[PDB]
RNA sequence: UCCAAGGCUAAAUACUCCUGACUGACCGAUAGUGAACCAGUACCGUGAGGGAAAGGCGAAAAGAACCCCUGUGAGGGGAG
C-alpha cells in the first residue's frame, strides 16, 4: 500500500516547490529527510513537514515499518491564488498573483 | 340653420406608487430588476451623479468524539 499526506495551501509558488520535490522523488525516507533538512530552499520546509506527516501516518494509522519506506510518489499542484493590486507609476495598476500550492506525498515499500 | 358675450352636468375614455385573486409556448444566477446574497450597498466622484461582484453540503448536522504528524497554526491521515 501507499500512505498519503496532503499539504494543501502552502503559501509559496508550486514552480518553486517542484525543484525540491524533484530531488526527493523516489528516494528512501532517510535520504529524503537529509536532503530536506539541509536544503536552503523555503519549499523544503513544506516538503519536509508533509513527508514527516506521511511517515507518521504510515507508522500510526497503518503500522508500517518506516525503515523500509520510500517516497513512492510526490507532486505539487497549484493552489488558490490571492489577487492583489500593485500600484505602478503614472496611476497605472497591476495585478499580483500570490500563488499557493498543494503538496501530495505518498510513501510506500 | 342656430341665438355668443352667465354657470353647471354622470357614463362610455387615460393611468398604476399600490391592495387581492389569477395567469404565462416569460427568465432561471453573465439570464431575469442595477439588486434572488445585509444593493442603490461596496467602490468611484467636491458635487450633481455613476455604480458592481456575490445563490446551491446533506433527506436530516447526523457539521467529523477520540488518536496521530504539526507551532495548542495551517493542512492532512485514521476513527466515526
Amino acid at each position: 500500500m501507499e500512505v498519503t499526506a496532503k499539504l494543501r495551501g502552502a503559501a509559496i509558488s508550486a514552480q518553486k516547490v517542484r525543484l525540491v520535490a524533484d530531488e526527493v522523488r523516489g528516494k528512501s525516507i532517510e535520504r529524503a529527510l537529509d536532503i530536506l533538512t539541509y536544503s536552503n530552499k523555503k519549499g523544503a520546509v513544506f516538503v519536509k513537514k508533509c513527508l514527516n506527516s506521511a511517515i507518521a501516518n504510515a507508522e500510526h494509522n497503518h503500522g508500517l515499518d518506516i525503515d523500509g519506506l520510500k517516497v513512492a510518489t510526490i507532486y505539487v499542484d497549484e493552489g488558490i491564488t490571492l489577487k492583489r493590486i500593485l500600484p505602478r507609476a503614472k496611476g497605472r495598476a497591476d495585478r499580483i498573483s500570490k500563488r499557493t500550492c498543494h503538496i501530495t506525498i505518498k510513501v510506500g515499500e
